[PDB]
């Protein structure tokens, strides 16, 4: 060949700097000397994103009977805290279930933390992102990390002291999935300049045991991304999440049963932290498969939440006695977006979802453990009044956890080319605006250059007309809401599950 | 270990038919069951195309004075043939080459006419496009091959019977290069229901040979993916193909020429085919690279093409021994459309391309053969008078072929979901319509199917902004056009050549 | 009962896809007489279907 016979002339005409640095903005440049009365028309901008985060709450399942996973592993753990090891018999199944609920967002919390932590120390040349935009999309302030690391690292350690004050079971499988989910730095590909995953829970739960109707589990806000919180804001979370925990009488009890019931060696560990313990992200597809398949339905609803024709639909875990025999009633109301209009895209997540999966061949648990975060809708809330602003949608089911929104952190194409923070869930709204439509095309490109990105749901405004999965597909099926809530139901039985 | 002891509720909970064939619309159905109302809001279809044919033209390299790498290789080639061995005086140099030229495009003939005999014999359940698709954007009849079969494969096997006659050495690596690429289908992900690349020449050059004025190479059209011709057409072009270059005298005594020269093993050997001579899909990164890196220059210019203060910018090999001391001369204008006005999405080719590669070290063959499809534009072309309606582009060099458009084959989105055809460049443009959008979104989503997608530059009319590489970057470089330029007079070098 | 050919609305009905390889095998291998198309060989199987089930 020619190639082979002069390889000197091939090797100095191929000699061109590959491995760019992500990170920052890079300009291709004007292959046309004369393009630059096209201002616009030219697209010499090249930005590479570089942190998706996954923002998640922690949940029991779907429960509006005592036939519910969370109802049935309630009364097996009170059974065997109670009626095999002796209990105090001042509290029924569903307290003891709630109090080791309030243990999972306590454990979350500080995996959290541990994360916070942990990812400030992360420093590399060919990723500019490391760590301000994994801490960016935290919404934590990176000086105050930068300028008081020991007080955080005495703060996450001093958190897993006195998370040890109460009990919880090690082989609880719901207890240490929250813990490695909500604690892990998660490659799109392995290679050296890929894209990080996160998972930033904004949902914990508080406990509210207030008067003699039963306890609640009330929402507690986590700091969104963009907010520059302080660790004096992460220290007032932290007492605001342990101020009716610590100090009550009835789950000093029920600390001591389930002290006496498991034994020390059969109660969770929270590791100890120190100077030298960093993480590094590492290439997970299990975590990737049911990225991909991570249906959002938006930010939760609270008290403070205004919705017209819609009263008392905030996301709460109640434990009235006196109805539903006592059962820990707990499913929500889905498609709020946060305030209070009509939220058009979302009627794009009411068709059946395409559960896409890598490779030929699919084990039983690549297809249990790829649908964990999906979700949906089946049937709609019927509203209380004749006038309604917003449109909510009732699951058929759902898993261990939900996903409410995600988060895209960019550098920014104009100038200083600083980051930017862009919430969207898989439905995104283009309405009637000239300067909408390319921000969408960015944003499109942005998640495209995620490989296991979530199939979005495009509705464009001007249309009336929505797209499908905007996402490459493999090696697909058609999932109806009776077999997801089939597998949703196997996997809220298999987390809460405990061996006696 | 909830899931060891209860294996059984696993595996049945998880029974899902997932190897789908694609070719065919799917229908996922409504989740919610009043999503009925929201019309075109709740998008329910799902496509899956299976075609994108790369339309490409044979070029011998932007030669524009003596100095070029094929008036070079035409020196050589005739030095080769009349001073080793005692041939004739009737014939210059560049006549022996530009015979060589023309037969370059009655190989490329005879391959397409032989990829049309052998695509039809292709069948799998698996994959609904095979093989009617390939027949379609192809731009032949599929009823005519089927209803035909025994009248088109004695055309084929009287085309080849014809074309070798003729000697073009086979030691030159143009026509080994040309040909394997025309023939031969090529998969994008090595599974069983993948995407299907092509290869189809736009146009190939007729040799017509005038007087004292020269030989000089014609334009001659090949049908489109929306034209349905049957085999008098193919007859018709293969006839005027060879209309005076098998009724000229002298064209005889410089091919036999060739073949005292380069022997009778060092020629180019068409195969001949039968009833079980079957052409299957293989995978080929080597393909995909270069695919990937590929943009498009726009329809050829032909005679009958009226084009606003561009005369006489018709693509033409010409030959003339009065002007230019007697050189092969070949420099076209790029960007034209096929209407009489600008193209307004042409401006986004403008930027420097990305030359995306997978993997981290790239070998020199890697790098120099992933750019022979790509073409940059360089300078635009002065027009020739007071206005002009369309803009023409001139490039900084091109390889051995440059990529005119492409053709997409997927689904209907309605009744009765028969073969629809987009033909599109690397620049998309889309205008303000009520329509347009979802149009544009669902291309994309067909494109990005497609794994090694060549990289789209969208430009919208509303924002009068265009968009970047539309395509997931996993390893990618800058290129100018002066390294492109030195790449391209490499990669034309090396095929137009003689080892002896 | 109905006798049925299946769903065809397209050429990528199964129906017609026999039809087009039974037609093959007829003429392109077997030397046909080139009066028919391959539909009309499918119609004519169709209408032996019809025979052999009034015959049982």
């Amino acid at each position: 060949a020619w190639y082979a016979r002069y390889p000197h002339i091939l090797e100095e005409a191929t000699r061109l700097p590959f491995a760019y640095p992500i990170g920052q903005y890079y300009d291709t440049g004007y292959s046309v000397a004369s393009a630059t009365e096209w201002s616009k028309y030219v697209d010499t901008s090249l930005t590479i994103p570089g942190v998706m985060c996954v923002n998640f709450t922690p949940t029991p399942g779907e429960s509006y009977n005592k036939n519910s996973p969370i109802n049935i592993a309630a009364q097996n753990v009170y059974t065997y805290v109670r009626h095999m090891n002796s209990g105090h018999a001042n509290y029924e199944q569903a307290d003891l279930m709630m109090y080791l609920l309030a243990m999972d967002s306590l454990y979350i919390f500080h995996s959290y933390v541990r994360k916070i932590l942990a990812i400030s120390k992360l420093y590399t040349p060919v990723n500019k992102y490391f760590p301000r935009a994994l801490l960016v999309a935290l919404g934590v302030d990176p000086e105050d990390v930068f300028a008081n690391q020991a007080q955080w690292e005495y703060f996450v350690n001093m958190v897993a002291y006195r998370a040890g004050a109460f009990a919880a079971p090690a082989s609880m499988t719901y207890y240490e999935r929250h813990a490695w989910m909500s604690n892990g730095l998660y490659v799109d590909q392995d290679v050296t300049r890929a894209q990080i995953y996160m998972f930033k829970p904004t949902m914990l739960w508080k406990y509210e045991n207030l008067g003699t109707t039963g306890t609640k589990l009330v929402p507690l806000m986590m700091p969104k991304a963009g907010d520059n919180r302080k660790l004096v804001d992460f220290q007032v979370l932290f007492n605001n999440l342990v101020s009716t925990m610590l100090g009550d009488e009835d789950f000093g009890i029920m600390s001591g049963d389930v002290f006496k019931a498991f034994g020390a060696d059969g109660l969770v560990k929270l590791l100890a932290v120190d100077s030298t313990t960093m993480t590094l992200p590492t290439y997970d597809p299990l975590i990737l498969a049911q990225i991909h398949s991570a249906r959002a339905v938006g930010a939760p609803i609270l008290e403070t939440s205004t919705l017209t024709g819609f009263p008392g639909r905030q996301w709460q875990i109640t434990q009235n006695p006196d109805v539903n025999n006592g059962a820990i009633i707990f499913h929500p109301s889905f498609g709020y977006d946060g305030q209070d209009h009509e939220e058009l895209s979302f009627r794009a997540m009411c068709s059946n979802m395409i559960l896409n999966l890598p490779g030929e061949a699919h084990s039983a648990e690549m297809i249990i453990e790829a649908t964990r975060l999906a979700t949906m809708f089946q049937v709609k809330a019927v509203p209380a009044g004749d006038t309604s602003k917003p449109v909510l949608y009732l699951p058929n089911g759902f898993g261990t956890e939900v996903v409410n929104d995600y988060t895209m952190i960019s550098v920014d194409k104009a100038t200083p080319h600083d980051l930017t923070i862009h919430t969207f869930f898989n439905n995104i709204l283009v309405p009637n605006a000239k300067e909408n439509y390319v921000a969408n095309l960015e944003l499109l490109n942005n998640i495209i250059q995620f490989d296991w990105a979530p199939q979005l749901y495009l509705t464009y405004g001007i249309a009336q007309e929505s797209f499908g999965p905007f996402a490459q597909l493999n090696d697909w099926t058609i999932l109806t809401g009776e077999t997801l809530a089939r597998m949703h139901e196997v996997c809220v039985t298999s987390m809460f599950d405990v061996p006696q």
